[PDB]
């Protein structure tokens, strides 16, 4: 320490290497030397002892619980939610994570591979950069998980032993722990769900009324969390299109947006303009991991169950964390490259750009000095020597956005996240009557769409609020149909992780139709008796 | 086997301080874990990591039931057929020896950890464990501690031991109850024993799954598709569709059958015995519910037709007769099904290859199963007298130590009989024929519906109008289903006229096979059958699907 973060030093016979599309690149690699690299680094950096803080438990620890000091700065964790800087301190997080990564592979080279092979080895490694998960690319009809996150095991080459190829845990499939993570040594044991139970990540695998002996590993349920990510609304069960595609498509494609608008959900005290990356970025945790632990009354088929990635303090322990925010900062940076002067350039973001960073540190060549990174030190993400295959060939971008993720209505939904102490909650709209006993997802009679509040005697900052925005334009028509052309009153409720309904909370939801017009102002919808908060 | 000898299969060998222990519920023997629950998984373990050259490795050991069909203990393989008996009155008494064989095997290995690695101050208390240990059977009938379930610890991917001469350390490792996982894909093992019949990609499989082969994923995922654990818990609680309508009481049918085939009397051995056939009343047997089971654990679908969000199908090995065997949790199942054959035994005590029809294989060779014959002083075949009392095995069970009638009504019936007492004094029962090689040895499932079938829902109790399902785990075959409740519903939404039967025969693309022939029936009697004679008052007929399901 400090440790300084620069990402992968530049090579001249890898010039600017692109982070790739990882079913693209597991594909390209099985159809291995790259993929070995990452899998057994990755191995290497899980079994890192918690005292030696770039481990996996520690560099996943910069996020949030158990909230411990990290590279010398003083332990809410470090990670930045509902402010404009989210992007950017994400920038550096995903970037520290790919150098970790590099920096293990070259001592997996001088570990395993015989002399005669180190060229070939590095020459792999140098040019290998983190993988990114398109959650809103169809999957080579449907929007999943990365194939290789739904693979237990991965078969690796062992170096200098030529069709010797062996099956090895798959370290993006979970991490897993020795014991459970509640009794982990102080101070860094993980002490609403059951976290405290668990030995390893999980998607969806934590429910009420199992042995807890279940919980300390739950599973991946992947086919579930798949499920999740093609969220549409109702009717279309009945040509459907995935929400979180469009969403994805008009965020990319929306003009006129300023950095204050596209960076955060923040709403410092318009609709139209609250489609923003850090919304789509809170659904799709709450897509992977599950937020719900249990539901009230009799189901046969249980849909709901919970997992590392819908909660603050644990989702960044869950290997396709890093994967979700490696595509994070493709959007911003494809974002940024057709939008290129909206950077921290508005009344309201202006004040946090220039935040420090914490904990990040790098070198100042100007000051001679070790500093926190700010973000204008990472504007352009080239200068920490990755790119995109998308915003490389700039020229062509709109048509790439509308090749892979292509009156309007839309619903406005503003909300505090702090609207039931801070804990999450999930605000789900619907088009009609709703189910007193579903009213939870797409499977749920009217259901049109979910807002989540990834957070988690307690209140926000004073005059601030958080945003998002949700595509209307199908399910108005569908309704219309079915209701003598009625525009239809946005119905909403607030649901906790016990599968209740919060009667009391309030959220701003509204309908809003094309230039756009409120047309209808949402209300609360009354749920069964036994199924209320 | 080893050392180039016979393995004589005895069961675990008689110590008079251990007088003939019990194979008890594996829920229950786990809750009140720990040197058992360590020296299962330890030996367990050693067992699933032998070399395939060893015919005590697990993989051998499954590999007597079907796939890859090889030689075990020097009895020729190769007939594709394996050495387990299906759809014969043998079914019940061949498991009966296998099952044994799996308890022996852990046992030795059991000694073999002990010997190695606990100290001198722990060795004869944990050889008292050893020697108390039985395999543990899993209830698949049985309320988990509202719904049916698969064990807790087969639902766990790891599981804490303790350490032998580390006091109080325990240390958590991989369950092998969880799954049985090979070093590479079962489709590239050496020769002769790559899995590779079936068309399901179990060739691709380096892990047992429970319905995690689907198509349109890619294929190394199917590599280890996962243990959808919650996927097979709902399979297993399956009953009519009408009981998820608010207003109505479910009853789990696997909990119906099972009390029924307990509780029936006057079923001679081989109407019990299997799902041979060569009175509808009588056609509830062991082999069929079995049946059920298995597909329910697995799952046999690899896809559906059309577009589905919710994607409720999968595959896996326990639907497989050529690869169940390689699911750990087949042997737990099997346990149950030995337990449920020694209660029903206990109840019909004269009742054993009674019948001309299954008089005729009692003395069938059990191969490859070897004893040492005291009588003749030769190494022989397991034969079906040999284990008519299952006790000369050196095991039982809690239930067959005495009241038994009643514990077969306050763990099985009690559910059925609150429901069933709500509705008139009268019973129906659907009976099912067809052939095992409809599809030219190929799987299917029977789904009856009464009323409209859904042309593109005709699956599960999530299908509208749906009553209950026969697989065809794989002379004819024949199962029975409770239809009662069912009846009623239907009853009262069509002014009291009887249901005609629907059924469509699901292939494993989830198509319906339009030249499957299958004989469904619904009979009704006055008076519940828990309180007899059975009279036909409709013919099944085949539903039609929409034309994009249609095989
Ligand atoms: O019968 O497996
Ligand atoms: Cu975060
Ligand atoms: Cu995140
Ligand atoms: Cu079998
Ligand atoms: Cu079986």
């Amino acid at each position: 320490s400090p440790y300084l973060i620069t990402g992968i030093p530049k090579d001249p016979k890898h010039p600017l290497p692109i982070r790739k599309d990882i079913d693209d690149w597991y594909l390209e690699q099985t159809s291995r030397i790259q993929l070995t690299l990452f899998v057994e680094a990755l191995t290497v950096i899980q079994n890192r002892p918690l005292n030696d803080q770039l481990s996996y438990f520690r560099l996943a620890g910069i996020h949030g619980a158990p909230w411990t000091e990290w590279d010398g700065v003083p332990g809410t964790g470090f990670a930045v939610h509902n402010n404009y800087t989210f992007p950017t301190w994400f920038r550096v997080y995903v970037t520290l994570y790919e150098q970790v990564i590099y920096e293990a592979m070259l001592d997996f080279i001088k570990q395993n591979v015989p002399q005669n092979g180190k060229a070939d080895w590095e020459n792999e490694a140098k040019q290998w950069r983190l993988p990114y998960w398109d959650f809103a690319r169809f999957a080579r009809d449907e929007l999943r998980l990365p194939i290789l996150v739904t693979m237990p095991m991965v078969k690796v080459l062992v170096p200098g032993q030529p069709g010797k190829q062996l099956s090895k845990p798959n370290p993006l499939y979970r991490f897993q722990m020795q014991t459970l993570m509640g009794t982990l040594e102080r101070p860094y044991a993980i002490t609403d769900l059951p976290f405290d139970k668990c030995q390893s990540t999980t998607k969806y695998g934590l429910l009420e009324n199992y042995n807890a002996d279940v919980w300390a590993d739950g599973g991946q349920n992947w086919l579930r969390a798949n499920l999740a990510l093609n969220e549409h609304p109702w009717y279309q069960n009945l040509d459907s299109v995935p929400t979180l595609q469009d969403m994805t498509f008009r965020l990319l494609t929306t003009g006129g947006l300023n950095w204050g608008e596209f960076s955060s959900t923040r709403y410092d005290d318009a609709p139209k303009n609250w489609m923003n990356l850090e919304a789509i970025h809170n659904n799709v945790h709450n897509w992977v991991g599950g937020f719900m632990f249990s539901r009230p009354g009799r189901h046969d088929l249980k849909l709901w169950g919970a997992g590392h990635m819908s909660s603050v303090p644990v989702a960044a322990y869950d290997p396709i964390f890093w994967l979700h925010h490696c595509n994070i900062d493709r959007l911003t940076a494809i974002w940024q490259t057709v939008n290129s002067g909206s950077w921290f350039n508005d009344d309201k973001s202006k004040v946090s750009k220039d935040d420090d960073l914490r904990p990040f540190h790098r070198f100042c060549e100007k000051t001679r000095k070790v500093v926190f990174f700010r973000s204008d030190d990472v504007k352009d993400w080239r200068s920490l020597n990755y790119d995109y295959a998308i915003t490389k060939d700039a020229s062509r971008i709109r048509k790439e956005i509308s090749d892979l993720y292509g009156e309007d209505y839309i619903l406005s939904i503003r909300y505090s996240r702090y609207a039931l102490g801070g804990k999450p909650f999930q605000i789900n709209i619907f088009f009609g009557d709703v189910d007193g006993k579903d009213f939870y997802d797409a499977r749920s009679q009217n259901f049109v769409g979910s807002v989540f509040n990834f957070s988690g005697a307690q209140q926000e900052q004073e005059g601030v609020l958080s945003v998002s925005q949700l595509p209307a334009r199908l399910a108005v028509h569908y309704y219309k149909k079915q209701n003598k052309g009625e525009v239809p009153t946005p119905r909403y409720v607030v649901v906790n992780s016990q599968g209740k309904a919060e009667a009391e909370v309030k959220v701003e939801v509204a309908l809003h139709k094309t230039d756009y017009r409120r047309v209808a102002d949402g209300k609360r919808a009354e749920v069964d008796d036994a199924y209320r908060a």
